[PDB]
């Protein structure tokens, strides 16, 4: 423990202060800014800042520079929200700055689609414009995975692995949001983690298949009206699944139900499921060849 007093390479990390334009708070506390310079992708760009509250106690400050310590060390992928620098100097507060996703969560925004989904567009595909289709929906979960498999290769366990803390970026690219952190969470728990509260990275392939489930009913609620009560989690530990979504293909269900395995051990890995969502989506595209 103790990662807030691990070396800091400020060379590399550090931003300055007045290069940064605090605008309208995301949530709580999350802040939406622009940056000048930060990268070498434009001269300015929208990003997310994480400030450490005024007034903050020594522990909460503890636990915002664990946090930028945990993110330089997990490292960069394309499909988890990055660290992009930090004020930590003395003349201001300790802000750590990641990029910044325009469209929020993912749950929230597969529900905004509901009326705006076909399984593939027929021509004139004008007619759904923007609409989504089961290529983006076995994307999106085709990049958690390989967000997820970046994560367990570098020994992080996310512990809340779920459609709320996907976010959506432009050109359709997800990323894993707060995983280097120091309702009904039960829906997404594997049986082991509810009972005898362990998480691995095997629970968080379970948490990966309620994500799909989440995904592919376009961002319903898991177990539709069911008391999440101790009856509910005998039944699970018993052997109770949750039915097929209404967008699931077939392929795509069996998958959950692989996550939902009641042996750890027997639960696919991130790797598998990466190699085998991506067929999954090379496949579907088979199926669309108005235009081969
Ligand atoms: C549509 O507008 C919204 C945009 C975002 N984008 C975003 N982009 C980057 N990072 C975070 C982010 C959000 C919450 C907590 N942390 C982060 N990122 C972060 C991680 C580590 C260190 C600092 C920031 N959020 C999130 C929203 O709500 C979820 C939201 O709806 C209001």
């Amino acid at each position: 423990e103790h990662a807030e007093r691990l070396p800091y390479d400020a060379s590399k990390w550090e931003f300055p202060r007045d290069r940064l334009k605090l605008g309208k708070p995301l949530g709580r506390q999350v802040i939406e800014a622009d940056a000048f310079g930060i990268d070498k992708t434009a001269t300015c760009r929208t990003v997310a800042v994480k400030m450490l509250k005024e007034g903050a106690t020594h522990s909460e400050h503890r636990a915002l520079m664990s946090e930028l310590k945990i993110l330089i060390h997990i490292g960069h992928h394309l499909n988890v929200v990055n660290l992009l620098g930090a004020c930590t100097k003395p003349g201001g507060p300790l802000m750590v700055i990641t990029e910044f996703c325009k469209f929020g969560n993912l749950s929230t925004y597969l529900r905004s689609k509901r009326n705006e989904f076909v399984p593939y567009k027929v021509a004139p595909e004008d007619l759904y414009k923007d609409f989504l289709t089961l290529e983006h929906l076995i994307c999106y979960s085709f990049q958690v995975a390989k967000g997820m498999e970046f994560l367990a290769s570098r020994k992080c366990i996310h512990r809340d692995l779920a459609a709320r803390n996907i976010l959506l970026s432009e050109k359709n690219v997800v990323k894993i949001c707060d995983f280097g952190l120091a309702r009904l969470p039960l829906k997404w728990m594997a049986p082991e983690t509810i009972f005898d509260r362990v998480y691995t990275i095997q629970s968080d392939v379970w948490s990966f298949g309620v994500l799909l489930w989440e995904i592919f009913s376009l961002g319903a609620s898991p177990y539709p009206g069911v008391k999440i009560d101790e009856e509910f989690c005998r039944r699970l530990k018993e052997g109770t699944r949750m039915r097929a979504p209404d967008y699931t293909t077939p392929e795509m269900y069996q998958t959950m139900l692989d996550c939902w395995h009641g042996e750890p051990s027997q639960r696919p890995t991130f790797s598998e499921l990466v190699e085998h969502l991506g067929n999954l989506l090379q496949a579907n595209a088979q199926q669309d060849r108005h235009h081969h």
